[PDB]
DNA sequence: TTAAATAGGGAAGATAAGCAAAGGGTTGACGAAAGCCCTTTGTCCC
């Protein structure tokens, strides 16, 4: 009957990080 | 070197699988109540 293993898993496939926030201005966004 | 006046309510804490096998565990010493025989000492008889 094709029944699942007792254990199975699956790993993550799309890995974000951390956001970082930083204060700019919308004509001067060189320096954060 | 101050008097008072209070300090949040609600929800919720995951599941599955398994815990090993083999080998050995020491020795010696801790008796009373007589039987017989011999020796010695002492008493008594012949």
């Amino acid at each position: 009957k094709l029944k699942a293993p007792a254990v199975l898993a699956y790993s993550r496939k799309i890995n974000p990080t951390n956001a970082l926030m930083f204060a700019v201005n919308w004509s001067d966004r060189d320096n954060t």
